[PDB]
């Protein structure tokens, strides 16, 4: 399991956080599209927080909920509603919403999917595609047009190496075991040549995307850029 | 200041059949945002098709060529209007269209890029968004269903490093000059601490690209799975 430390005790209250304003978007819902991507967005959060029942009466709360509540008010309802379903764990700590909230649930994501791996074939396997569905699919609730339109650009990047770890999951299944190895650097000179895979791959793809994103915006804002994270400091920070 | 080679020469002439097949449909488009849409990439497309005004004209005229040829038919008219817009350098030799004539448009576009980037300016940074456009916005033509959805679930990985180019074209605006080096490995560990940037890049990127669809696809059979080795295409390309 992931090893508990002050930087991830925000990620996992910035994913119940980010989860929490994901079903408060349900009742506002304009389209049919819309309403089962976010249906099955929430779920697929939830699922890597029976828990899995009490969810699903969650979700439906949220679908029926009504749509002329504020969000002040949305909030009272559901933690009323998790409470009464069990569910206290659902509830955040901080309903306080910013970017670090979207970062802090990527990174999340991120460790989630090397936890799975390094622990684990056929449901890892399964559970990386919902992975990919997941990030295919954040949501910035807040407003910020641009950064919509660059995360569709490159969100692939992180996607790609889910299908890398998918790639070389395969390859187990089919006689050639996992190697792990500690940089990204030996993983990417071993698939030019045998299945070579950096330990802590993902945690290390969104750090890396991270820092990409931050090092785009002084384009976008047209200013020359100054502490960026290092994979060290990381690895430091969460204990990997 | 690409090398002339075999491959290349295929490269080219795939690249121009891509581009035939992407403004014969213009005559068919069912919304005005595809319409939009596949005149601008087909504008582009030709833009760096290693004059501007007779592009536009024949643009211009595939959007009004009739709805109700055939592409055989599209395909005698196109001939002749090259022809009359002495753009005969347009005109492919081979005209089967495959998933070869998709990645070889691919790795075109590829290297495209790492030839301005290496013979460069707010020129190159921003014929680069339009190699981000171009690559977001790439059509199969041909039935592959399974194929854009995992087209448009990956295609991020290409475009990032685009912008990994110009971040770097960024710094050198305003201080530190590009380092070219020879490895991946090297570039990635110095993002980590300084602007380095590997020499032939998007060649190197859309080539390990080709072999992940390509592994990818085993596991889209199930099934149990010779895989294109970089050295082997610098070799092949002269890089
Ligand atoms: C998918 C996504 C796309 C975005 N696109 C844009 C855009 O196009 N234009 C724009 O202006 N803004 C964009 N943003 C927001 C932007 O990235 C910054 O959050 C914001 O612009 C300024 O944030 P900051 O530097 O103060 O803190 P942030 O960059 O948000 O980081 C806050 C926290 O995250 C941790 N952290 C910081 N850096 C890293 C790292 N490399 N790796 C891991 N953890 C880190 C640290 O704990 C830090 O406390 C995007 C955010 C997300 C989640
Ligand atoms: C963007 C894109 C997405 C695709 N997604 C899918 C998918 O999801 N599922 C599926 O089944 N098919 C997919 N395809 C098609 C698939 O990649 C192959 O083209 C097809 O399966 C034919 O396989 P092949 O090995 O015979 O030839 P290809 O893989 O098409 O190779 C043909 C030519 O390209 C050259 N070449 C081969 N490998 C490389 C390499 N790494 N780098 C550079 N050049 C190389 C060689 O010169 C060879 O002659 C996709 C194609 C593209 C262009």
């Amino acid at each position: 399991m992931i090893p508990l430390t002050p930087l991830f005790s925000r990620y996992k209250d910035s994913y119940l956080l980010y989860s929490f304003r994901l079903i408060d978007l349900l009742r506002a819902s304009k389209s049919t599209h819309l309403t089962k991507l976010l249906s099955s967005q929430a779920t697929y959060l939830y699922h890597f927080a029976i828990q899995k029942y009490e969810v699903q009466q969650l979700i439906e709360w949220a679908i029926n909920a009504s749509p002329d509540m504020d969000l002040q008010q949305f909030r009272i309802e559901f933690m009323d509603k998790t409470t009464e379903l069990n569910l206290r764990s659902c509830q955040p700590k901080s309903f306080t919403y910013t970017f670090t909230t979207i970062w802090d649930t990527m990174h999340f994501l991120s460790l989630i999917i090397d936890d799975m791996v390094y622990t684990r074939l056929d449901f890892v396997m399964q559970q990386l595609k919902t992975m990919k569905v997941l990030f295919y699919n954040v949501f910035f609730i807040l407003q910020c047009a641009m950064c919509r339109d660059h995360y569709m650009n490159v969100k692939g990047f992180i996607i790609y190496h889910i299908e890398l770890i998918e790639i070389a999951l395969d390859k187990e299944k089919y006689g050639t075991d996992i190697t792990f190895v500690d940089s990204y650097q030996q993983e990417t000179a071993g698939a030019d040549v045998n299945n070579m895979l950096m330990k802590n791959l993902m945690a290390y793809v969104s750090m890396t995307f991270h820092n990409a994103i931050n090092d785009y915006k002084w384009i976008q804002r047209n200013k020359k850029p100054y502490e960026r994270m290092t994979w060290g400091e990381y690895k430091k920070l969460l204990n990997l």
